[PDB]
DNA sequence: GATATTAATATC
DNA sequence: GATATTAATATC
C-alpha cells in the first residue's frame, strides 16, 4: 500500500520505496571499495562486486 | 532485506 | 550482433 510522491508507483516493502525514491533522486550510497562506481542497493554493489573479483 | 529477474545500456 | 554490465524491480 507504499505510493511514491515524485511519480505514482506502488511498492511493496517500505524500503522498496525507499530506494525507489532513491532511483528518483540520485542516492548511491554503496560504495565500492575497489573501483569508484556507487550504486543505489547493495545487492547491485555485490554484482558490481564479482566483476574485478574474477 | 536479500536475491533473483527483466529490461535497458555500455562495451566490444 | 554478441556479450558483459547496470539499473530498476518482482519475488522470496
Ligand atoms: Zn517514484
Ligand atoms: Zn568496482
Amino acid at each position: 500500500q507504499h505510493c511514491c510522491t515524485r511519480c505514482g508507483k506502488n511498492f511493496s516493502s517500505a524500503s522498496a520505496l525507499q530506494i525507489h525514491e532513491r532511483t528518483h533522486t540520485g542516492e548511491k550510497p554503496f560504495v565500492c571499495n575497489i573501483c569508484g562506481r556507487a550504486f543505489t542497493t547493495k545487492g547491485n554493489l555485490k554484482v558490481h562486486y564479482m566483476t574485478h573479483g574474477a
